[PDB]
Formats: C-alpha cells, structure tokens, sequence
C-alpha cells in the first residue's frame, strides 16, 4: 500500500478496476463554480447530471475515473466527493496547473509551486482532507518559461511522493518531446509520466519513440473527433501501438465533462449531442471497435485495468 | 436602497459609515487561492489576525468603514471579510466587478452574462454567503481592451439597475480615466456614480480637474505607496507630493469630488513573494496612514477640519449611497 488516494479516501490498487485516466467532472476556473453556479443551471443540476453520467459509465464497466481538473480548471473536490459517493465510482483528484494559472500562481517560484503541489498530495486539497493522487501539467507550443517551472515542480512533487504526472500537450506540435526533456532532467522516470492528448496526431513515429522511452501514451480524447478525422482513425492508433508491442504504455480515456465554463456558452450542448455516450464512449464504442479489429480481451483488460493500476500506484519507480 | 448600504455584516444606514477609506484590500490574491493555499499567508488564521490588528489600529485612529475593492479575480473571500469586520468592529463594503486577472470562465462571457454575474452579487449575494456587494470595481489597462470594455458596459448596466456605484483602477500616467468615462457615459451612467481610482499616481492637474468638473469622483487612493534610484537617477516621488493633490483639488473648488484612501492590504499573493514585508516596513501605519499622517499634514497646510471631514465622511457617504432607481 501502494494505495491510491481518491476523493473518498485510499483504495487498494485491486479496487481501481476499469479506470479512465483523463476525465473531468467540470471544466471551469478557480472559484467560479462557487461564485456563479447558475451558469450551470445550478450546482444541484450539475451534480445530478454528473451522477447520472458516472452511473452510466459504471454500468458500462468503469470503476474509477481520474479527474485531471487542476486548481485553475476550477476543480471542486467537494463536488467530486459528492458525485463519487452517489455514483459509487472512484474519483482520483489532481493537483498541478493547467493553461489558465492566475497571477497568484504565475508569479511563484519553482520551490513555491512544489510546496503547493506537495500540500495537495500529502496534506489535502483546501480544508477537505482529500488528497490528490495525480499531478496534471499543461504546456503549449515550445514550453513557456512558466510552464517549465510547473513541469519541474511536478517532477519534484512526484519524486517525493511517487504520485504520477500526466500532461496536456499539443500533439500536432509534438509537444511531449520538450516535456520529456525537462522531466528527465529532473530525474523523473518516464514510467511515472503520461503524455496526454497524444491521439490528436497521425504521426505514429512520435508516439512510438515516446513509448519506447517508457512514457505512457495518453490516447485520451477519442470522442472529440466524433464532434476529417474519424474517431475510428484515432482509435486505430491504439491498435498501432499494440501491434508495435507497446500495449503496456497505452492509457485511453474520453476527456469528457459534465459542465464547462472555460469556453463559449452552450458548447456543452454541442459536445453532448456529438457524443451522447459521454464517458461511456470508451467502453461502449472504442472497446468493441478494437475487438472487431482482432484485439483480444486480455490485451484490452491490460490497457483499461492493468496499465492504470501500475500508473496510479505510487512508486519509486520502474 | 435610499439611505442603506450593503456591508459584509448586512445593511447599515448612511450615518453609520463615518470615516471611510474607499479603496482598500484585506488580501490581494486570486480566485480560489486563499482557500487552496492558506499557508502562503502563514495561515488563514494568521492572515485574519493580522487584518484584525490592522483594522483595530485604523479604528483607534478614527476609521469606521473600509471599502474592500477586491473582485472575484483578486481573490475576494467575503467570509474572510466578514470575520475580520466583526472582530475589528469596522464596517467593510464588498465589491463585485472584475479586475485585471479574469480567468477563462470570465474572459469568454458576453456583456449580458457579465451583467447578470454583477447583478447576482449585488442583488442576491456573493457565493453562498448572502453578503451583497455595495460597489462595482472595474480595471482597465491604459488603452481599454475589448474585454475590459465589455466589463465597463456590464458595470454600468448593473449600476443603473441597482444604484450602486462604480470604482475603477486606472493607469493615471496614461489618463486612463478618460477612456473609461467615455464608455461609461455611452451607457447612460452618471459620472456621480463613478470614482476614477489611482488618480494620485499623476501630477497632471488638468486631467484631474476636468474629470472632477464632469462630476466624477477622484480617487486619491494610494498615498502611502510612495513611502516604499533607477539608472537615469530618477528618484521616487514623495507621499506629501501625492497628498498635496488633495489640497490642489480643494483650491480649484472640487472638494466634493475627492475620495482618499491607502490602497493597503494585509496579505498579497498577486505579486512576487515578500512584497508584503517591504510594504509593511515602508508604511508601518497600514490603513492608519491616512488618519495619522495625511490628515495632520493637510491641517498643517491650512485646510479646515470641516473640509477634511467632508472629504473623509460626507463624500464617501454620498458616493456609496445607492442612488437612482425608484
Ligand atoms: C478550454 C476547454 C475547457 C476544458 C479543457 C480541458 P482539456 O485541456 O483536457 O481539453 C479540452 C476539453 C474540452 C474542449 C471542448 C471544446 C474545445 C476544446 C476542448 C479541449
Ligand atoms: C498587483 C497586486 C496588488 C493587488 C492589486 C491592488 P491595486 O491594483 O488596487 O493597487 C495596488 C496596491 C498595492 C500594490 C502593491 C505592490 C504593487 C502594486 C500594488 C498595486
Ligand atoms: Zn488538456
Ligand atoms: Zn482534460
Ligand atoms: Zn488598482
């Protein structure tokens, strides 16, 4: 133990089950949900939609999701705890920073950012006692100077705790290469890192090189195509990496959410009509699509159960 | 409305406000930051206790009310305001609006949506506290951005629907007040509902008097910032220079347009670490700087006691009093 922190407390890795490693309850901004809950109809309406959505995902086999909403994505761990309890789905909460850090974060040193990430992992988030079980970082283009500080702080928090790092990248710009250079310079093992949004390219050699270095490859936005590139085209990247022998490097998810304020108004209605399966898109469409392309059950179980368990269990490090 | 002002302890009558500092902060931060990382300030309790000591000392020096012009995106925590207002027994008026650091969920909103957010905070309450804003704070860069113009129009519509005043953050060295006033007036807002803030950062009396002559309130609100080289041997600019702008505006006949404040804080995270120690070293009086140093300096220049009382009492009362909506 080696246990994984969830918003309801620690769980053993055998409890994690079928895990979606990149999801959101709500994509927002710090403070926003509590200051303007009517933007989502109400806090109650958002909670009830998320409960129904997680209960839908649970009925399709999901047992754990990783909500990679950070501070600056408006993460509200008390909402996560509520919907987790009512849906009987484990939710792992995140620390780190995404692409919208306020001034009080932008002006911090790497040492200070490290103590904030560590506080959220070791002590708890806000006054809730809920501890993060993953560190989420986002970078753009070439890593900005501040984004490099965040990566180094993330590496340092991970190295003290064994909790893994998952990233937001622009795959069309091959952004994981710069992320990997920085994280390795800190001494972080690639086996502690998921390079996410990696399904947003056709450049397989970029993904294969990262997997061959030990990185987990986050093919985590497949339903976003379903809203030229078909979602089945993105799904075939999973088979491509399987076929090259890197199934133990693959993590798959929807990158879905149940409310969104960090974008144009009503985008949630467009997203939901584009993907009515929500977070069940992965188990209900991608998994059977991979099966009829000849992927065996043992491999799919490895990807959806074994890999997330290894990824999320704190190590220390191989 | 009429003769009642919303505070973090609930409504009070005009007469209760007394000596009022119209531009102050308990904590200069970011949305969510204080609750997510209180040990940045030592602890929430350590920050509350520092604010309470500070407000008590300002109260001993005569202060009865501060206006905390911290917006959502300056990390306003009205629960913290209410706690320290009650412990110090000093009225605190809370703000809505948006400052210079709106997150994505604010940056992508329409004017109609921002108008609703501001109305929510004035008419219903901030977050789930029931505490209603008594002022609308807006900030612009020198030249107003498209989003900042949206914020100004929403602030005007909220002010016109509720009667609560608007107070602004400007770059005085770029005459920021003039672009703001033009946008506000294009929405039909009276200049008498608007304070143009940080106006003591300039020595351009022509800029200050023209705004005053249109009925704007002039926020000479950061006097002690001057109290703490460069390559060109530039020097600082003393706090007495800033304070003499008060006398200048009195001598031009615009006594009734002057608001005076410290723009102080008891914690700050929206700046490089350790700026708070530097500020407290430079101005140990905190928010008491106005009553303990500025008032006697102006008295010493022949300004009558009753003129100083009108500036620090009557002008804020007239400005804060909700004005115009049946
Ligand atoms: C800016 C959208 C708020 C949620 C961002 C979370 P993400 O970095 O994982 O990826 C997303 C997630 C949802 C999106 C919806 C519309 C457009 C782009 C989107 C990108
Ligand atoms: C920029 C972080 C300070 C919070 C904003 C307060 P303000 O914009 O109303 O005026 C001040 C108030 C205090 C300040 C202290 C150091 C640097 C800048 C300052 C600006
Ligand atoms: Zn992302
Ligand atoms: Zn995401
Ligand atoms: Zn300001």
């Amino acid at each position: 133990g080696d246990r994984i922190n969830t918003v309801r407390g620690p769980i053993t890795i055998s409890e994690a089950g079928f895990t979606l490693t990149h999801e959101h309850i709500c994509g927002s901004s710090a403070g926003f949900l509590r200051a303007w809950p009517e933007f989502f109809g109400s806090r109650k309406a958002l909670a009830e939609k998320a409960v129904r959505g997680l209960r839908r995902a649970r009925a399709a086999g999901v047992r754990t999701i990783v909500d990679v909403s950070t501070f600056d994505l408006g993460r509200d761990v008390s909402l996560l705890a509520e919907v987790s309890r009512a849906a009987d789905v484990h939710i792992v909460a995140a620390t780190g920073l995404w692409l919208d850090p306020p001034l009080s974060m932008r002006l911090r040193s790497v040492e200070e950012l490290t103590q904030f990430f560590l506080r959220e992992i070791q002590y708890g988030i806000e006054d809730t006692g809920i501890r993060a079980g993953i560190i989420k970082v986002a970078t753009t283009g070439k890593v900005t100077p501040f984004q490099e500080l965040v990566l180094r702080a993330a590496a340092r928090a991970s190295l003290a705790t064994g909790v893994p790092v998952t990233t937001h990248t622009a795959a069309s710009q091959r952004g994981g290469e710069q992320q990997a250079a920085i994280l390795e310079s800190e001494g972080l093992s690639p086996s502690r890192v998921c390079i996410g949004h990696s399904d947003a390219t056709d450049d397989l050699s970029y993904l294969t090189a990262l997997a061959a270095r030990g990185y987990l490859i986050g093919l985590d936005s497949i339903p976003h195509s379903a809203i030229i590139r078909s979602w089945q085209t993105r799904a075939l990247l999973i088979k491509a990496l399987i076929d090259q022998g890197y199934t133990k490097q693959i993590l798959v998810s929807n990158d879905w959410l149940f409310g969104i304020s960090s974008y144009v108004t009503n985008i949630m209605d467009v997203m939901d009509s584009g993907n009515p399966d929500g977070m069940a898109f992965i188990p209900l469409r991608v998994i059977p699509f991979l099966r009829e392309k000849g992927i065996p059950q043992e491999t799919l179980a490895g990807i959806t159960v074994t890999n997330p368990a290894r990824f999320l269990s704190p190590t220390l490090r191989a």
